[PDB]
């Protein structure tokens, strides 16, 4: 069995290897990459996502989210308070202000220490989940707006034609902006490209151990667990590496820098934080190996998780027994 310790693997494809996206994902899996739940892909030196980032300041963040924490430093939830719209140029200036800017620090480890010590005492503002793309249309390799769609993969594997679309999303971050512990919708893959700015630190639980994280979360967030049998789908709970280690949960960590891709694999729980002003682009995708994960994915039916239009068909076709209850939670 390849990668039996479930380490995060880092790949350096050549420009030739970068041509066929599906083929390279299958290659990484042949080497055991999926066992970690996360992999890093460093593009060949010849590749670029677009020519420059000099002209992005006029993008609108219609609903910036202030991420307000409750709990203790290593075990907390966050709620998202909606803020007035602002442009990327206005958001960048805000991220760089004295109130929000990255503190002085020695290295990524020191910054990570400071994040876990101090996150809860601040409320950073995240421009998340913005439909759009920063890849140039002429970028043919690993262009996250030009991937094969999940609806086409389901149709190719299973023969059923379904409605829905699959488009990318932009994320504008600042120091301490936080992504809570989650797997993807329908335990899909994700791919995330850090277009510019400061790094993103990731934490990940191997898919084979995801239920260990779920059981800890039920212990740590007991009211939330009684409210919903899949409350991690709400994407609000944080647990620090120190607490994970105290409770014996297997995990790994890595820092993504600008110009790098990350892939999350089906049922790979992940969480993390931004180091400073940045912009990422991410999208869900599927492969044949996902289908079985999609069939088994948990679902929130309490009403909190509310998701996209296109998840309807995935539930309806892969999980017909769960469909009626889940759809009630959507409505
Ligand atoms: O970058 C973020 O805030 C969150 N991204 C992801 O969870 C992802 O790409 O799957
Ligand atoms: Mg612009
Ligand atoms: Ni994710
Ligand atoms: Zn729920």
């Amino acid at each position: 069995a390849q990668n039996p310790n479930c380490n995060i693997m880092i790949f350096h494809p050549t420009k030739e290897e970068f041509n066929d996206f599906d083929k390279y994902i299958a290659y990484m899996e042949s080497q055991g990459a999926h066992r970690a739940g996360l992999a890093k892909i460093i593009p060949p030196k010849e590749w670029k996502a677009r020519e420059t980032y000099d002209n992005i300041s006029e993008i609108l963040i219609a609903t910036p989210l202030q991420q307000v924490a409750s709990g203790r430093a290593g075990v907390f939830t966050q709620y998202h308070k909606k803020k007035k719209a602002m442009t990327v140029g206005e958001y960048r200036h805000l991220a760089n202000s004295k109130k929000y800017q990255t503190p002085p620090h020695q290295n990524f480890e020191d910054l990570e220490r400071k994040y876990w010590k101090n996150r809860i005492y601040n409320s950073p503002i995240y421009g998340a989940d913005i439909s759009g793309s920063l890849f140039d249309e002429n970028t043919k390799q690993w262009n996250l707006g030009h991937l094969g769609t999940i609806q086409d993969l389901l149709e190719k594997e299973c023969g059923v034609v379904i409605e829905g679309v699959n488009t990318p999303y932009l994320y504008f971050g600042m120091w301490k902006t936080t992504f809570a512990w989650h797997t993807e919708d329908m335990d899909l893959y994700s791919i995330n490209y850090l277009h510019l700015g400061e790094p993103k630190t990731w934490y990940v639980v191997p898919p084979e151990h995801g239920q260990r994280l779920e059981r800890l979360a039920r212990e740590l967030f007991p009211g939330s667990s009684r409210g919903c049998g899949a409350f991690l789908r709400h994407k609000v709970a944080l647990i620090s590496p120190t607490v994970l280690k105290e409770n014996g949960i297997p995990f790994n960590r890595i820092t993504q820098e600008a110009g790098e891709f990350m892939v999350t694999f089906p049922y790979g729980y992940h969480a993390g934080f931004n180091h400073g002003f940045n912009c990422a682009e991410a999208i869900n995708f599927a492969t044949p190996r996902w289908i079985d994960y999609g069939k088994m994915a948990s679902q929130c039916s309490c009403g909190e998780a509310r998701v996209t239009f296109s998840m309807d068909a995935f539930v309806r076709i892969l999980q017909p027994e769960r469909y009626d209850l889940w759809k009630r939670g959507q409505d």
